[PDB]
């Protein structure tokens, strides 16, 4: 076929009953989820593709960066309870990855607060019990799903995208393979 198991997707041996259609996992250490957020907007290429009636979810995972990284997640979960997610994600990836000026959740919270979060807003959502539970909400969905490598997509619980195998001569046709492939597998 011109999609084939193996190939561009993978298939869950053990698949996730209950998931959310389109899932992504990156960790603001990870160099590749940095490339996919700033050079080639992966996310935002496949929600253009999607069919609509179609929800996009995106989670942090603690496997890297340790102690810090935990914090991002935690972060994270305040980013998504106060819907500020498009307003701290590249911030918090040039403080990590670029200028290297975030060594502590106090820096994570100085990004926050230099995006327009009002620091009384951001330490009651960080000390929430919503919070806890979105935290809880991202470590499971890793947990369902075998995950020890970001950058990560998972359709329907079922598959999982394979970028290994797409060619990356040129940064463009490699999104566009990445978005058609996850709209393929959102139609299976």
């Amino acid at each position: 076929a011109q999609y084939e198991d193996g190939k561009q997707y993978t298939t869950l041996e053990k698949p996730v009953a209950g998931a959310p259609q389109v899932l992504e996992f990156f960790s603001f250490f990870c160099p590749h989820c940095y490339q996919f957020e700033e050079v080639l907007h992966i996310s935002d290429n496949v929600k253009k593709k999607l069919p609509e009636g179609v929800k996009m979810t995106k989670y942090h995972v603690n496997f890297m960066g340790g102690d810090l990284g935990k914090d991002l997640t935690q972060a994270w979960a305040v980013a998504m309870a106060l819907g500020v997610e498009d307003k701290v994600t590249v911030p918090l990836f040039e403080g990590v990855q670029k200028t290297q000026t975030i060594r502590s959740a106090s820096d994570i919270r100085d990004v926050f607060i230099n995006a327009g979060i009002k620091g009384e807003e951001y330490d009651a959502a960080w000390n929430s019990f919503v919070v806890k539970s979105l935290v809880a909400q991202q470590e499971k969905a890793a947990a369902d799903v075998q995950l020890r490598g970001v950058p990560a997509m998972f359709v329907n619980g079922k598959y999982q995208l394979n970028p290994q195998g797409m060619d990356t001569s040129n940064m463009d046709v490699f999104v566009q393979q990445y978005a058609d492939t996850v709209k393929y597998l959102s139609e299976k």
